[PDB]
């Protein structure tokens, strides 16, 4: 595949590791969420280290109000990190 | 790196490959968008060969009607090719 192809994988591969973990195998828990930045963001996000935290990005992640994140909601939390990376660099 | 750091590291790095080449450096215009596509999601989506199919792309992905891809557009493009790609573990 092309660098952006397997980028592509990565994102629903990675996506999948964290939902499938408890309840809704297709939908990321607070805990999911918290072990997936924890995990896989440690170079681009501090570490969480506190509910209020966890609290918020769910917050600011669910849009449709089921308090968990789906793929899209997933796809645009990548946004925001990939922008917030872009962001920072003078490119 | 993470796998998912890598992906979004290698996200900035083929939307600036290709918005690099010709006049503004930082947006994608439509011929750096088709050679993005053609060369790029080859396995994804269907070449395009028709100048038709060129601007129905340009004219979803711009929403500040500038004629550019800018990062933001770009994303928005990468998150609906990743989710046509989604429902197939469906
Ligand atoms: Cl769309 C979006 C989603 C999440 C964030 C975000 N959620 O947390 C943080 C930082 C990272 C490390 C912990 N403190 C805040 N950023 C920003 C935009
Ligand atoms: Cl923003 C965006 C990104 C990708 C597409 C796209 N590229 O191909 C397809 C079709 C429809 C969905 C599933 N089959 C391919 N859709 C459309 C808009
Ligand atoms: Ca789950
Ligand atoms: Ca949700
Ligand atoms: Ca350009
Ligand atoms: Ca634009």
């Amino acid at each position: 595949m092309s660098e952006l192809e397997k980028a592509m994988v990565a994102l629903i591969d990675v996506f999948h590791q964290y939902s499938g973990r408890e309840g809704d195998k297709h939908k990321l828990k607070k805990s999911e969420l918290k072990e997936l930045i924890n995990n896989e963001l440690s170079h681009f996000l501090e570490e969480i280290k506190e509910q209020e935290v966890v609290d918020k990005v769910m917050e600011t992640l669910d849009n449709d109000g089921d308090g968990e994140c789906d793929f899209q909601e997933f796809m645009a939390f990548v946004a925001m990190v990939t922008t917030a990376c872009h962001e920072f660099f003078e490119h």
